[PDB]
RNA sequence: CAGGUCUCUCGUCCGG
RNA sequence: GCCCGGACGAGAGAC
């Protein structure tokens, strides 16, 4: 992906739109308790712990096109990808704008208390002025399409979430892009029979997790994958497409039945945003806040993955791998061992930066002891081996409690984390019990007991 | 009061 | 006891 154009927000007849340059990130009762390395991201210019320039250091990630053009290897890897998908059956019909605006089957509602973008961002209209859960009225939210009608511009945003200590010095903080409540309505109604598909058959056969949860699917993942496991995240994955991998994925939407609205994927592929008084072009990169994002993303994934095995091991059996993407994150298995080092190098060439799945520095054999798929790892139960347990580790529990948005929220936050805690067994457990209730407002929550959590794990298969 | 697209789970409240 | 559905809030995860 790669910045075509930053000039005034004045000259083009946008509106200069101003984020808050404030966290929400308030530290917890249980900030000196536990321990971490974790401080809310940099918002803003004036932020005292920065050590460099932070304006270039978020756009930082726009890298450029690589590539344009889908080579022989891109089309196998296409063909083999979206004959897969085939089995599926998915419907490949508009969605009704009722089910776009209020779901159906599949496919949630909009998401009611995230805002509108543009222009009703700047306009001080809301979602909720414009839909209606109970009624389903699809009447105003018509006379707005009319209206504005879309392909309107994505308003940029830095994301309030907390980060390590290198990216706060080094202003590397999260951007996203707040896509408008009419390409959002636009998209899901061209796209939405995909998105039900795909969020009904995490799997092998989808090649993506969206839709998954981990307390059961890691006893099945398992049993999916093949002998032999490699396994990948990337740096800056939305930013790090080029232009290519886009008319990889409009060429696997066309062999499905998508043909017909393969155009709003170029809409994509070259975007317009707002962030605070610019307004730049973008060419190539995901717009990480448009519709799809995480389907797309997947998709990519599992084209980017076939491609670079074509390309490095000749004869390669692609009927033989199985994967699983969530986005960039991916864990995949072949008959025979290969090298994520070497698939690696061959990514570079298509503009990928390619890493260990922990962002570790160096890529080591994959077992089933070191693997991690979203930050998990996975171990087998002691009573029941065939059940596995999705092993959070204890350190990322430990950040998260350490902060909160709101210290009205201490009941479920804490609660949360320890359905992902017991994971990591009732000896590591109950330690963490005694620390929180090392103080007093621990000594006022309700928590469960391993052999409460340990129980519905079983109980849910 | 400002900050996207999603998935999963938990919690609160209301239903059949 | 067991299903199932809705509204709202939170946490985790991907981007
Ligand atoms: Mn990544
Ligand atoms: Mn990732
Ligand atoms: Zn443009």
């Amino acid at each position: 992906g790669e910045i075509q154009w930053m000039r005034p927000s004045k000259e083009v007849g946008y509106p200069i739109i101003n984020a808050p340059s404030k966290t929400k990130l308030e530290p917890s009762a249980f900030h000196y308790v536990f321990e971490g390395v974790k401080e809310p991201a940099v918002l803003t210019k004036n932020d005292p712990r920065l050590k460099t320039d932070f304006e270039e250091a978020i756009f930082s990630k726009y890298v450029g096109n690589k590539i344009t053009e889908v080579d022989e290897y891109m089309k196998e890897a296409v063909d083999h990808y979206a004959g897969q998908l085939m089995s599926l059956d998915i419907n490949t019909e508009q969605m009704c704008l009722e089910d776009a605006m209020y779901g159906t089957d599949g496919l949630e509602a909009l998401d009611l208390s995230t805002s509108a973008g543009y222009p009703y961002v700047a306009m001080g209209k809301k979602k909720r002025d414009i839909l209606n859960k109970q009624t389903r009225d699809t009447k105003e939210m018509q006379k707005l399409l009319d209206t504005y009608g879309i392909n309107l511009p994505l308003v940029t945003y830095v994301k309030d979430e907390l980060r390590s200590k290198t990216k706060v010095e080094q202003g590397k903080s999260r951007l996203i892009e707040a896509s408008s409540l009419n390409d959002s309505v636009a998209m899901r109604m061209a796209f939405g029979n995909l998105y039900a598909a795909f969020h009904k058959n995490p799997g092998v056969i989808t090649g993506s997790a969206v839709g998954c949860d981990p307390d059961l699917f890691w006893s099945k993942i398992p049993v999916l994958m093949e002998e032999k496991l490699f396994a990948f995240d990337y740096t800056g994955y939305d930013a790090s497409l080029s232009p290519a991998w886009f008319e990889a994925l409009k060429m696997v939407l066309e062999k499905i039945g998508f043909g017909d609205r393969v155009d709003y994927i170029d809409y994509l592929n070259h975007s317009h945003h707002l962030y605070k008084n610019k307004t730049y072009c973008v060419k190539g990169g995901m717009p990480s806040g448009c519709s799809g994002t995480s389907i797309f993303n997947s998709m990519i994934n599992n084209l980017i993955i076939r491609t670079l095995l074509l390309k490095t091991y000749k004869g390669i059996d692609l009927d033989h791998l199985k994967m699983i993407a969530y986005g960039d994150d991916v864990i995949a298995s072949y008959p025979h061992e290969v090298d994520a080092s070497l698939l690696a190098q061959s990514g570079k060439d298509y503009g990928l930066t390619m890493t260990p799945a922990d962002k570790s520095a160096t890529f080591e054999t994959v077992t089933w002891e070191n693997v991690t798929f979203l930050k998990r790892f996975f171990r087998a139960d002691e009573k029941y081996p065939f059940l596995i347990h999705p092993v959070m580790p204890m350190k990322e529990i430990h950040e998260s409690i350490r902060w909160t948005k709101d210290p009205r929220n201490t009941q479920d936050h804490v609660r949360s984390l320890c359905l992902l805690a017991w994971h990591n067994g009732e000896e590591e457990y109950n330690k963490f019990l005694a620390k929180i209730r090392s103080v007093p407002i621990g000594r006022a929550l309700d928590l469960p007991e391993y052999s409460t959590l340990y129980r519905r794990w079983l109980d849910s298969f």
